């Protein structure tokens, strides 16, 4: 039986803003950014959550499936960073408001940014095991940043979700071609309630691979992988960490580098530039955007990369087809982008102040939608309306 | 096509305790609403423990007892926790370096209130009967503690760690005869740091049984199982559970019903009233003590019912048989439950002021392990894992014999 994405999409976020325009207000250095490949990230309303994301980032695949496929979703998966309670899952939430089938396992990984492909991959053997045939499985990675602080204009908010079933066209995967390679490391943790990692990352890239051609005989990181995507924070370090692999794994002359990044792993960066650092789904948003932007005339296999602080990796791989691009682009995830609202660094700076309302152990607060007036011509999305006593209360707005 | 299940499982149940009777007393409560509860004793975490040494203490005696190509074939471990320490970092990378696997292995953490720990284990199953790694093995590790009005002497802590594999002479899991349900509800969640309940529980305790019948056509409540596992918070309410499950579900007259429950239900309660809740682990320590505590001179099957809050719940079910309740009483459960060291109240409140020190966001704190003096020199086991102290957030543990 086969296995893998049936649908996936994203939702980057209500509103973003100017990743350059945040340096310089930030009377800040011009120059460190120049050339990390950063333009926009999106950033979450106050009136925003993790569950929002994934709602969102959901929906519009719900919408698409008929009642008959909706009721064979049997597995929600929410991966996340972005947790709002030490044991109810954001899944539930998420449950509820794509007014799903009760007969569904549902709950939430979590392993920094390995969330998503940890997810992914439990979802597929789901589907592989056959323990309920013609099942379906939605994972949604969904994380968003509130908050020396070089930190800040990289980070982003996000949500992929991903459609797992039997009749996978646009992303098949190869069942048993994994890499996964995990230690503990000191890397970067998140452990209050809001240099080593790049190392552990490229140990983790080549580690990872070198246990995918132990797997799969023959398997060539140039000539297997017609596309690479990777866990990309942002494209300035993926550019490196591709050079890396080229010249300590693959081992190619430095003059023939360029090309392959431009032709192989560019277009998979193309949704990243303009989110930002989305965590669990990274990874996700560039396989999206590499599905979207790549030319898929005939079948193509892509490499995946997913590495999570802490640490834990993954490299595996699939074929999309023309049928799943075609399928992908009915979602218009560009357009979606071009569509968000653009925050001038006062609204950003007011944002700033009313997020502190919504925190961690945030126990009663009421929204208010018109704080930022105009940012409320599109279908419905979700927004978080209030906490009251610990419990929350979203509501659909066109 | 191949099998699948639990090869082998343990349980860590606290290095203290203390008697639930003893604590009410010091409280002022109430000898009717108590004694009906079928509680005796819970574990409680000293502030040198935590979920990461509570699951290494568990996991251990099953890795000692591997050979080392056996160990080499743990590519999964998942750790199901309410009770984690980062956002992003899971429980299993420091469980991971403290068990010494092998880093080609995938690591991480699920959620969801109790039914986290059912969760791992059936992610799990899933990866052995895919066959993507034939051989391989996973170690799913439940682990939670309880941390600071009458929810107070059931709180337990504890770990239970299962060695899911090809084998599994303690558990043989019938494929896809589950099971599962689950629905947003505004159940008991944990959103600080540090009733609606129970219907919720009762509601998925019918509906996950319904649906397993619906998947295994003449499967009945009564002749189908001759054990029966329950999510178990204290013994009490599983008591009641299984006694509306006999009358709304079985539908069988009410002089029956504890002869039902003494035979079928009883013997998986008798560890938990050793240790109290443990949440994503209350399941697979009933299930441990159904191995245990029960008669399988011949193969056996018994039932498991999973309720995590919030929420989400399943009915399966699998195969013990006797050569895997050998193998389950070589890790001596009970013996290691005999042996913790009982606090008295006096230490109990003292162990109260000092669990402060080890908060969630907490960032360095160095541990006295000798601030209950007799605890360490008490035991003189196998070596177990403490946490040392706590630097710029990362954590250092140590083991002490």
């Amino acid at each position: 039986v086969s296995a893998g994405i049936e649908a996936m999409n994203v939702f980057g976020g209500t509103a973003y803003l100017d990743v350059m325009e945040l340096a310089k207000y930030r009377h800040l250095d011009t120059a460190r950014f120049e050339n990390l490949l950063m333009k926009e990230k999106a950033v979450a309303l106050p009136y925003e959550d993790p569950v929002t994301f994934g709602v969102n980032a959901a929906k519009p695949i719900i919408d698409a499936l008929s009642e008959a496929e909706k009721d064979r979703i049997e597995l929600l998966i929410t991966c996340s960073e972005s947790g709002i309670d030490f044991g109810k899952s954001l899944s539930t939430y998420i449950h509820e408001y794509l007014g799903l089938n009760r007969n569904c396992r549902l709950f939430e990984v979590k392993q920094a940014a390995y969330s998503g492909t940890a997810g992914f991959q439990m979802a597929v053997n789901f589907i592989l095991s056959q323990t309920s045939p013609g099942a379906k499985a939605l994972v949604i990675a969904s994380d968003i940043s509130r908050f020396w602080s070089y930190a800040e204009p990289s980070a982003g908010a996000g949500a992929v979700a991903v459609l797992v079933g039997e009749n996978p066209e646009v992303f098949q995967i190869d069942p048993g071609a994994n890499g996964y390679y995990g230690y503990e490391v000191m890397d970067t943790c998140r452990p209050i309630p809001d240099d080593l990692s790049l190392m552990s990352y490229l140990d983790c890239c080549e580690q990872t691979f070198l246990e995918y051609q132990k797997r799969v005989p023959g398997a060539n990181y140039q000539d297997t992988f017609q596309y690479l995507a990777y866990h990309t924070p942002f494209g300035g370090m993926v550019k490196g960490a591709h050079r890396t692999m080229m010249r300590k794994v693959a081992k190619v002359k430095t003059s023939g580098i360029e090309t392959d990044f431009l032709t192989r792993v560019k277009p998979g960066l193309n949704y990243c530039q303009r989110v930002g650092n989305i965590m669990g789904a990274a990874l996700f948003l560039a396989l999206a955007s590499t599905i979207d932007q790549g030319r898929f005339d005939t079948p193509k296999r892509i490499g995946c990369f997913s590495y999570g602080s802490g640490c834990c990796s993954e490299f595996y791989s699939g074929i999309t087809t023309p049928q799943g691009q075609e399928r992908q682009r009915t979602f218009g995830i560009e357009k979606h982008l071009d569509r968000r609202y653009q925050l001038s660094m006062e609204e950003y700076e007011l944002l700033f102040k009313g997020s502190g309302m919504v925190r961690f152990g945030t126990r009663n607060v009421k929204l208010d939608f018109e704080m930022i007036p105009g940012i409320m011509q599109e279908k419905p999305r979700l927004f978080l309306e209030e906490i009251s006593e610990f419990h929350r209360k979203y509501r659909w707005i066109s």
